[PDB]
């Protein structure tokens, strides 16, 4: 890990989304009809402040938030994290959000799958979890769609604006 | 925190093991027909090197490995723990060991407890799991009686002896 560090599949580039990309990640909301519902932080100082949080998080070793770019255009598409790692259990948590135009073209399942096999085979997890809010069927799909397993209904699962949501747990195993 | 840090009830002290308990911790796995299978962790050495580890997590903050002693007599009962902070969604994973002997007296039940409210009242924590063992129904019924509830037998969702196995989740909300 270093911030130069990528996982780049067919058509995609996830890597460190950068503070000349503000512009970028503002598109990427403001052209979705639904993701400023899910996503918690609109302005592009606000874009700014959330990408100089992610990067603290990688450089920290803490999560990794990776947009995920289009390899011809460079466009943001989404992104897809590692939100915490759980290493008593060897297990992590994992989040994403996918621009609705770009899960029809599969990024989400390409971007997601990248992911997953990098925490597998890589860094050699053993267990990974998704937690969905309930009310965004099209992320528990995606989830479905990598191979997920459905378990619980967890109450105060999630945060969302600092504050508690029952949450729908899926999980992965090599 | 520091390592003088206790949380002490009417009956009991939670603490750190010290280096020169290593006998007493002995003396605890010895005496009890069945906590050999379930602790990870048999030698005096190997007592102190566990009581070096847990002391380590919580000077690092990263767990909380509390011994059980029995105020009167400084006997050690058991352990209550908490093995990880998962700060993205304000929860924490909590594990315990309680002797046979102690569990008849309501040791368990006054020592989780006392973590528990610990957890949700000082640290505002919004959501514990503890993870048993499928096949050791005693710490499920530990789980039950402080009033966690039960959610989903989860494949590989703990490790023992570096490997996984499939464990039940159980809950507490404040």
């Amino acid at each position: 890990m270093t911030p130069d560090f990528q996982i780049v599949t067919q058509r995609l580039q996830l890597r460190l989304i950068t503070a000349d990309e503000a512009e970028e990640l503002v598109q990427c909301i403001r052209q979705s009809q639904t993701l400023h519902q899910w996503v918690d932080w609109f302005s592009q100082q606000e874009a700014e402040q959330f990408i100089q949080a992610t990067r603290l998080n990688w450089v920290k070793a803490e999560a990794y938030g990776f947009g995920v770019f289009e390899r011809q255009t460079q466009t943001l598409v989404g992104m897809v994290a590692i939100n915490e790692f759980y290493h008593t259990f060897n297990m992590a948590s994992l989040g994403y959000w996918i621009g609705d135009r770009y899960q029809r073209q599969g990024y989400g399942k390409e971007a997601l799958t990248a992911l997953i096999l990098f925490c597998f085979e890589r860094l050699e997890l053993t267990r990974l979890e998704i937690v969905c809010d309930p009310e965004n069927v099209p992320s528990q799909a995606l989830a479905l769609r990598c191979g997920a397993n459905r378990e619980q209904l967890a109450p105060n699962r999630f945060l969302y604006a600092g504050e508690p949501k029952a949450g729908i747990v899926f999980s992965l195993i090599p």
